[PDB]
């Protein structure tokens, strides 16, 4: 039986937390009260299955019996049109929702949530499981169950506090940012091995585990990574069981093989599963070794270069990689993978060519132009980023991609934005040493966000090829683009900008958002003639807002005050 084999593996609670888990991504809309009574009957007949192997239904697969327990009450609906076929899954799959209309959270005062966290920590930890993975359909499933293991020592340690509110807001905070960060990362992954190929990610997967343990054979490295692309591409697939369970198989096995790898796992594999998981998933980078000599005698100047490469080209490349990323820790994983490729170009054109070796001693003249772009541009946007402020980033960087691609929604051209405002407060933050590892990376992540939001309804064509060609061409992509003249520009319409008075009790974060939003409008009904009036009309707009919320009139200057800066606005 599967469901007696997982049942033993991972134990009653961890089970009912990735079932929950489980249906909490498949069904998004549903309410809670569901989700637990069919949490409930799945353990009720695993049990069932650990007493007997032998039981009815315990020799069918998960998904058979998991979509057989969904189609009971999801024909209530287009829920009921993957009922009507036994391709069930990836239907279900495809149902997915990147981003629901799901509001951002809603959070009680800090003696209520005790109160509810104290009544009952497992229908309040089930309900916090339930609230994250509802907004965030790829999110790593033993991930989540460690962040709510974090949740947990969250309200432990601050309803036993002097203050529980002020304990307890800023760490919601730290751990919603950690949790976003989380399933942004994640959802790359799973937009690797669904779009891009295996073979793409364990590419991806060798670069970053060549950059955090040096030490290791790249044989070992070579199944460490076939591993993890194997319980990625079960995660990704809905196999949220199996990918629990290879998960811990996987930390046991990296646990029983310490000298073979690193040496800064001594103290992570002495936790529980979900933190040595944890542990070993953001150990800090190893040292290197001694005993390495030049890349250049083994990979520009031998001679098996064209032989060894037709023997085995795969491997070859990924020895190539490997070797590569394991002497630079300063590099992005994404520059590692733009100079594998030219490496592989050249290789398939210099073997063929007039004189191989005379030509393909000439690689490293092409490695310089590759390595320059990054640093020139996480200098000059640090540079800016220290000059405005995060703020004042993210306005600025509106400025630049509302210009490079005026075809896209608002809420996703803000939405990524900000986000990549972000960058600032996180990687400039770091020595010059780590600057363009964390900044090209969360880079890629971010553009990553934003193509999967794209992907559901296509309105650009530059960003659809931007996202469409190469998964490590695409940060470079975004920044060889520039202004777009297909775009006609917007009339200033009855809708754009007249807002209304509870603009003033909402919090600074969503007035900011609203401000950029209309900044949007702003560039994208006039691109061109977008100097110094662009602030000057998004000054007007806090002028106007403040002096209006401070005059508590019943709603009456924000609607006369409103038909007139549009107009006000267009004179600009």
């Amino acid at each position: 039986s599967e469901i007696a084999h997982r049942f033993n593996d991972l134990g009653e609670e961890h089970f009912r937390g990735l079932v929950l888990v489980a249906f909490s991504q498949y069904l998004q809309q549903c309410p809670f009260e569901d989700h637990v009574k069919l949490v409930n009957e799945v353990t009720e007949f695993a049990k069932g299955c650990v007493a007997d192997q032998s039981a009815a239904n315990c020799e069918k697969s998960l998904h058979e019996l998991l979509g057989d327990k969904l189609c009971t009450v999801a024909s209530l609906r287009e829920m009921a049109d993957c009922c009507e076929k036994k391709e069930r899954n990836e239907c279900f799959l495809q149902h997915k929702d990147d981003n629901p209309g799901f509001g951002q959270l809603v959070t009680p005062e800090a003696d209520a949530m005790c109160t509810a966290f104290h009544e009952n920590e497992q229908r309040f930890l089930g309900k916090y499981l339930y609230e994250i993975a509802r907004r965030h359909p790829y999110f790593y499933a033993p991930e989540l169950l460690y962040y709510a293991e974090e949740y947990k020592g969250v309200f432990t340690e601050c309803c036993e506090a002097a203050d529980k509110a002020a304990c307890l807001t800023p760490k919601v905070d730290a751990l919603r940012e950690k949790v976003l960060a989380s399933s942004a990362k994640e959802r790359l992954k799973c937009a690797s091995l669904q779009k891009f190929g295996e073979r793409a990610f364990k590419a991806w997967s060798v670069a970053r585990l060549s950059q955090k343990f040096p030490k290791a054979e790249f044989a070992e490295i070579s199944k460490l990574v076939t591993d993890l692309a194997k319980i990625h591409k079960e995660c990704c697939h809905g196999d949220l069981l199996e990918c629990a369970d290879d998960r811990a198989d996987l930390a046991k096995y990296i646990c029983e093989n310490q000298d073979s790898i690193s040496t800064k796992l001594k103290e992570c594999c002495g936790k529980p599963v979900l933190e040595k998981s944890h542990c070993i998933s953001e150990v800090e980078r190893d040292e290197l070794p001694a005993d390495l000599p030049p890349l250049a005698v083994d990979f520009v100047e031998d001679k098996e270069v064209c032989k060894n490469y037709q023997e085995a080209k795969d491997v070859f490349l990924g020895t190539f990689l490997y070797e590569y990323s394991r002497r630079h820790p300063e590099y992005s994983v994404s520059l590692l993978l733009r100079l594998a490729k030219e490496y592989e170009a050249t290789l398939e054109k210099c073997c063929a060519t007039d004189d191989p070796p005379a030509c393909y001693a000439h690689v490293f003249d092409e490695f310089k132009p590759l390595v320059e772009e990054p640093h020139n541009l996480v200098k000059t946007n640090c540079e800016l980023f220290e000059k405005l402020g995060e703020y004042g980033f993210q306005n600025a960087l509106l400025v630049r991609y509302t210009k490079k691609v005026p075809q896209v929604s608002t809420p996703t051209l803000v939405e990524v934005s900000r986000s990549l405002g972000k960058v600032g407060s996180k990687c400039c933050t770091h020595p010059e040493a780590e600057r363009l590892s964390c900044a090209e990376d969360y880079l890629s992540v971010v553009l990553n966000r934003l193509c999967v939001l794209h992907e559901k309804t296509p309105v650009s064509e530059r960003v659809t090829k931007c996202c469409t060609e190469s998964l490590v061409n695409r940060r470079p992509c975004f920044s060889a683009l520039q202004v777009d003249e297909t775009y006609v520009p917007k009339e200033f319409s009855a809708e754009t900008f007249t807002f209304h008075a509870d603009l003033c009790t909402l919090p600074e974060a969503e007035k900011q958002i609203k401000k950029q939003s209309a900044l949007v409008e702003l560039l994208k009904h006039k691109p061109k003639a977008t100097e110094e009036q662009l602030k000057t009309v998004m000054g007007d707009f806090g002028s106007f807002v403040d002096k209006c919320c401070a005059a508590e009139d019943k709603e009456a200057c924000f609607a006369e005050e409103g038909p007139k800066l549009v107009a006000a606005a267009q004179a600009a």
